């Protein structure tokens, strides 16, 4: 029904240097297939330890009910090489009329912690699962807020 953004083939090229190609392109694809705010882009990941590279990560919104309005929550999942037996690396992606919130799963850099992610396993986690239990608990308590 709705248009596409990016097409299985492309993003095989995207990820040639990954380890497990086509499981990260299947995901990827049913991801953006449903959340069709998000987008794949190749960008330069930079580690603790100083190292980079050219990873590719899932930017724009996820859409969030809390207390009687959708909201579009900004995020950036980072897929390292080894996707899918290592967990995405999670950030919440305040604009500039934004604050981040806080708390037990988001740290001040917008880095999001969650059990989830703390249990991951293929194939019994995947994005799709992330994505909604994002939704569960930023439904409950806002990761980004933008007024008093």
């Amino acid at each position: 029904m709705a248009s596409m953004a990016v097409s299985e083939s492309q993003l095989k090229k995207m990820v040639s240097k990954y380890k497990y190609r086509d499981l990260t392109v299947r995901e990827t694809v049913n991801v953006i297939t449903l959340y069709k705010d998000l987008k794949p882009v190749l960008d330069s990941y930079v580690f603790n330890d100083g190292s980079s590279r050219e990873l590719m990560n899932l930017t724009g919104t996820i859409p969030v009910p809390y207390r009687g309005n959708t909201y579009n929550i900004p995020i950036c999942l980072w897929l390292l090489d080894t996707y899918p037996y290592n967990p995405p690396i999670c950030f919440v992606k305040p604009t500039s009329s934004m604050t981040i919130k806080t708390g037990k799963h988001v740290d001040a850099n917008g880095k999001i912690y969650l059990p989830y992610l703390h249990e991951w396993k293929h194939p019994q986690s995947d994005l799709l699962g992330l994505i909604q239990v994002m939704i569960v608990v930023f439904g409950d308590e806002p990761p980004v807020f933008s007024r008093p």
